[PDB]
Order: structure tokens, then sequence, then C-alpha cells
């Protein structure tokens, strides 16, 4: 029905935030460290200065397991 | 529709995932420092000296600001 296709929609956009914000093909699983933007995925993290979203310093990473992982790349 | 359903499931599923695992009631926004699980609300991380998930000693809880 129009229902069926109003919750794909919603599990669709909700998927597609969880993907980092710079390649769009990897799970979001790190953290810029101290602002706490979590954004990108390890890779795309790996090289900024600067926080993507607030411009904060970046002094570390963390990575994060979060519940939603579902990639090969954070189920392993 | 039964796909309307299945749907509704799925959607359930992932909101739930979303959620503390602890209360259960407050979307997850904090992380046990240093083993990175991010499975709690701010009010729950706060109140816990070992992480609930692998047992490691919480050195600090980092705020996270996530897309959702
Ligand atoms: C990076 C995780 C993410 N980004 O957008 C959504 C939606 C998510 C899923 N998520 C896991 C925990 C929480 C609070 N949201
Ligand atoms: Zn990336
Ligand atoms: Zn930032
Ligand atoms: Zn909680
Ligand atoms: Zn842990």
């Amino acid at each position: 029905s129009q229902q069926t296709r109003v919750l794909q929609e919603k599990l669709r956009k909700l998927k597609e935030a969880m993907l980092c914000m710079v390649c769009c093909e990897e799970e979001i699983n790190s953290t810029f460290c101290p602002c706490g933007h979590t954004v990108c995925c390890e890779s795309c993290a790996a090289q900024l200065q600067s926080c993507p979203v607030c411009r904060s310093r970046v002094e570390h990473v963390q990575h994060v397991y979060l519940p939603t992982h579902t990639s090969l790349l954070n189920l392993t």
C-alpha cells in the first residue's frame, strides 16, 4: 500500500543517516575528540585535523561500537 | 499489507537499538572510554563504573553528537 512506501522511506532515511558524511559508503564508527562529533568512518576520520562539523581541533579519534552497526567491517 | 507489518517491525527494532540498554527510555548519546562501547544515555552512563557490555573500567564518558 501507500503506507508500505512511507515506512520504506523512513527506514531508508535512517539507514542513510548512519553512513560517513565524507565517503557516504561506510558506516560511522569514529568520534572526533574532544568535540564529540560522530559523523565519519575510521578511514575518513584519520586524516582530518579539524572537525568537519564544528571546526574544533581534533586531539584524537575514539572508535565507537554501536548497537546499530551492520556492516562486515563493524561486525567482525 | 503483510509487508506494512514487516516494515513496522524493522523500524521498531532499529528504534529500540538506538535507545539506552539500561533504562530503555532515552537515546544513546554517550561512549564509555577507552573501550568505545556506545550503548547508554548520559544519565545511566554517569552511574556505571564498569562497561555493561565488556566489563572494562570506565576511565571517562565522552558525549557523542550523532546525525540522529
Ligand atoms: C552513527 C549512528 C547513527 N547515525 O544516524 C542514526 C539514525 C544512527 C543510529 N544510532 C545509533 C544510536 C543512536 C542514538 N542512533
Ligand atoms: Zn568515510
Ligand atoms: Zn566537532
Ligand atoms: Zn539510560
Ligand atoms: Zn566496553
